[PDB]
RNA sequence: UCGACA
DNA sequence: ATGTCG
């Protein structure tokens, strides 16, 4: 379809998979940042494109805004929907961190509503998302 | 056996 | 290579 510039575009960043993950969320039409979340030591690149939609929908919620949000990962946009996010990675002390993360996320889509539009970035006619983190 | 999104 | 879904 065509692009909804009246958005947010969100996207995960890592340093190996599973590896240091981070995530950043920007306005589509200008590319301004307007989030980014500290260096987590270990995650996956699933769980960080969920963290960012998640924190997408609480900060375009806390805003008022019924902007829709951009997300490349088809996974991430699943488990939204689902409110449910389905990682195998394992659960150890060393990733205690990101399941906190993601277990706190999980906990607001289910005790939160939103409707905000949770919509797939064609990035093969697009080009990549505007929150993208290295080359392509 | 892949196909796809990252 | 690894993370996930269809
Ligand atoms: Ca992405
Ligand atoms: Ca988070
Ligand atoms: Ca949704
Ligand atoms: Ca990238």
């Amino acid at each position: 379809e065509e692009i909804i510039w009246e958005s947010l575009s969100v996207d995960v960043g890592s340093q190996g998979n599973p590896g240091i993950v981070e995530y950043k969320g920007v306005d589509t039409k200008t590319g301004e940042v307007l989030f980014e979340r500290e260096p987590i030591p270990i995650g996956t690149n699933n769980m960080g494109e969920f963290l960012a939609i998640v924190h997408g929908l609480r900060y375009l919620k806390e805003r008022n805004s019924r902007k829709p949000i951009y997300s490349d990962s088809q996974t991430a946009i699943k488990w939204v929907k689902d409110k449910k996010a389905k990682s195998t990675l394992v659960r150890n002390e060393e990733t205690a961190l990101i399941w906190k993360l993601v277990d706190e996320a999980e906990e607001w889509l289910n005790t939160h509503t939103y409707e905000t539009p949770i919509l797939k970035w064609q990035t093969d006619k697009w080009g990549e998302i505007k929150a993208n983190y290295g080359r392509k």
